[PDB]
């Protein structure tokens, strides 16, 4: 089990473009949150490890996945990061469950056909 890494970007791009397309549930996800423009200064204390969907993205176009669970568990950070962060009943919370959902019934098929 070595991947190509073209190869590993053509299986999976499909699973971040599903993400991508939800319209409206993507869209706080779609870049970094930056709790100053934000003026959220408390959001690093709780978010140490920040991921959103551009990143996700940069590193799946420039080799930083070697292995398929390194991007599942960027995309379980991004939602993990979301549910801590915000209220339940949140839009962001809400979003971030629709992208859960979506990934969730996406991913199990490319990780079998993957390994």
């Amino acid at each position: 089990k070595i991947f190509k890494p073209e190869e590993l970007r053509q299986a999976l791009m499909p699973t971040l473009e599903a993400l991508y397309r939800q319209d409206p549930e993507s869209l706080p996800f779609r870049q970094p949150v930056d709790p100053q423009l934000l003026g959220i200064p408390d959001y690093f204390d709780i978010v140490k490890n920040p991921m959103d969907l551009s990143t996700i993205k940069r590193k799946l176009d420039t080799g930083q996945y070697q292995e398929p669970w390194q991007y599942v568990d960027d995309v379980w950070l991004m939602f993990n990061n979301a549910w801590l962060y915000n209220r339940k009943t949140s839009r962001v919370y809400k979003f971030c469950s629709k992208l859960a959902e979506v990934f969730e019934q996406e991913i199990d098929p490319v990780m079998q056909s993957l390994g």
